[PDB]
């Protein structure tokens, strides 16, 4: 299975401590766009008690651009509160990127507008709800991208 | 829509937090069985943010019986590591209750021996996989049994 989470200048050390350890419990790999708010020294980071091993699944990028030339994503989803589609009412598949923004702003538009409606998702909710958790969005999309595939890996 | 998330004696505020805004974006209310392993005037819990508005989803309960008393839950759910099906593999319905641990710690056995194999469900993960963030877990399940729903009342 090659599924892949791609978060884009995260900001918050405890986000991404959580979604690297979501990666190591489903077999997704993550992919980071630098610059990152926060030092990989970052005592906050590994709060979370990371072993060495789950490190491995963690891909560093310079920028967006040199993302695109390592990666070559067969096909990128993005996770906006503009999106179209519910994150369930897309059909997901190996090969697929899953590309989420910053904890405090939303991705470029110079990336969303590179993206066709349909790989634009959104997490539903009700009207006039605030802010989710980044790791909290993450690990619905990656479950229910996982839920499609049938668990793949899993014990 | 009447969907219940349960917390048994939650530890760790940042979690509690997020939660609060999980079932304020979702329509599900927050059911919290005491004691918590924080206070609620703790710095850490509203670093969320929390508006007024979003703590109107949370009831306490003085302990898992007086829960039970207040609540009469038609069918009660609970997260385990031990349990059978997966958190996808059930079929969610109004009135359900859904309930987690500790974050450091299983449901009692007292409890989880109450309730039928088929009623003890499990995420999913990789062998030897690490244990996952509370709110990112009930986020994960919230969700699936909100799709199920065909998430009514989301804008």
């Amino acid at each position: 299975m090659a599924l892949n989470i791609v978060l884009y200048e995260p900001e918050i050390p405890p986000n991404t401590g959580n979604i690297i350890r979501l990666c190591a419990n489903t077999g997704f790999r993550l992919h980071i766009i630098e610059p990152m708010g926060f030092a990989w020294d970052d005592k906050r980071l590994r709060r979370a008690g990371l072993d060495y091993h789950e490190f491995t699944a963690v891909t560093r990028h310079h920028d967006y651009r040199a993302f695109l030339e390592a990666e070559n994503p067969q096909r990128l989803f993005a996770l906006t509160t503009k999106g179209t589609p519910a994150h369930s009412a897309v059909s997901y598949q190996d090969g697929d990127y899953l590309m989420f923004g910053p904890e405090t702003r939303g991705l470029p538009a110079s990336i969303l507008d590179a993206l066709p409606a349909e790989q634009k998702i959104r997490i539903p909710m009700v009207p006039d709800s605030r802010s989710m958790n980044l790791s909290n969005a993450v690990s619905v999309v990656v479950y229910e991208a996982w839920r499609q595939l049938g668990y793949p890996g899993a014990v």
